[PDB]
């Protein structure tokens, strides 16, 4: 991931004007929309957090949590550390991010600090849910000037990809100030 830290903005986008910040969430998304697509529910939970952090929440069956017979740690850890940029990208350029996975009737979570895992992937508890979830607070280092998601932004693109994926169901909601939308084609 240095590559990434040493020129964000070559991967992101522009790191000044909003645009990098919001592809941030439209790299998660494309993640969450591939995880939804191939289980039965297909629903996404786009949030945005009062403290300026998102979170992404899909349905699927839960990203691998095994370890990857090569590089000696959980597929989660790969999928977010290793180099559609990737979301490795996202987690590089994130001052924190929490990943929780529910999958084989186990809940997994996982927190990284610029990229950094704090500790191995771990099983936390028990479930009969499956899916995905990360909330990242996007780094104030890397992003200047536009540091606030814009709802309108966000709203935009998940319409455009509500169409595309259609039967997948994508709801937008704000905390900050309680507004919402629900886009199903
Ligand atoms: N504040 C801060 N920025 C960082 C960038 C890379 C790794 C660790 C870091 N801690
Ligand atoms: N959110 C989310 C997500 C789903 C699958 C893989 C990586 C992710 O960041």
């Amino acid at each position: 991931l240095d590559a990434v830290r040493k020129r964000p903005g070559m991967y992101i986008g522009d790191t000044d004007d909003g645009t990098g910040l919001h592809h941030m969430v439209f790299e998660v998304v494309d993640n969450a929309i591939d995880e939804a697509l191939a289980g039965h529910c297909k629903e996404i939970i786009v949030t945005i957090h009062a403290d300026n952090s998102v979170s992404v929440q899909d349905d699927g069956r839960g990203i691998p949590t095994g370890i990857h017979p090569e590089e000696g740690v959980s597929a989660a850890e790969v999928i977010m550390t290793v180099l559609g940029v990737g979301v490795s990208v996202v987690n590089a350029l994130s001052q924190k991010l929490e990943l929780v996975i529910q999958r084989e009737g186990k809940i997994h979570r996982q927190i990284y600090e610029h990229g950094v895992p704090q500790a191995p992937l771990a099983v936390t508890g028990e479930t009969e849910k499956t899916g995905t979830m990360v909330r990242f607070w996007p780094s104030l280092e890397t992003f200047t000037n536009v540091t606030e998601f814009e709802y309108e932004i966000l709203a935009k693109r998940l319409r455009e990809l509500s169409f595309l994926n259609s039967g997948v169901s994508i709801r937008l909601r704000d905390k900050r100030d309680g507004k919402e939308d629900h886009f199903h084609y």
